[PDB]
């Protein structure tokens, strides 16, 4: 939904 | 995380 969420999410 | 919950938070 954001590009630093997203991130955070894969990782 | 999941591929169908992929779709519907992009969509």
């Amino acid at each position: 939904k954001k590009l630093l969420k997203c991130l955070k999410c894969l990782l």
